[PDB]
């Protein structure tokens, strides 16, 4: 359990696609295992409000989007290696939609 | 078959098949398969913690039944293939309050 939330991480599945962690530091106890919950990121799909930009200095190849909905828990087995780690602001953008996707308060 | 409902409680497949409550909103729904729904898992074989929040069997699963909040996932549409219930509010806060740990939101 390396992973950190906000950062960005390659995922397995064969292929691999990156991914931002969300769930929070404090759940890694770090057993292979253990579930850790990501947003897909994609640079094929196009960028809407609950799909937020994500720019190559944040760890992608090419100008990519946060695909919220996609929301998933996946095991730490499946987090192949670290790419980078997202802006801030970029951050707050995914949580915002997740916040209207999920309908919390 | 029926549009799964925010607070619902759907079988979903996947052959393996588990209950899962629906937390997505209900306005992201345009009527076709292939669409993601945000669910989470429901476990009869998990203790209750604050993050795995009890469900009772009036909602519609076996007795000792916990939302496995840490396990949230987008599935399609398609794998929902039936309804079983649907939540108490009270259950809906205790799942959101979970969420609201796991993800780190405001």
């Amino acid at each position: 359990a390396e992973p950190r939330r906000g950062d960005l991480w390659l995922v397995s599945l064969g292929k691999h696609r990156p991914a931002v962690v969300v769930s929070v530091d404090e759940l890694l106890t770090g057993i292979d295992d253990e579930l850790v919950v990501v947003v897909p990121v994609s640079s094929s799909r196009s960028r809407t409000p609950l799909r937020p930009p994500v720019a190559p200095s944040e760890g992608v190849a090419a100008d990519s989007v946060a695909v919220c909905r996609g929301v998933r828990a996946v095991a730490r087995a499946r987090l192949v290696e670290r790419l980078g780690a997202l802006k801030p602001a970029t951050m707050r953008a995914i949580e915002n939609a997740l916040t209207l996707i999920l309908g919390l308060p």
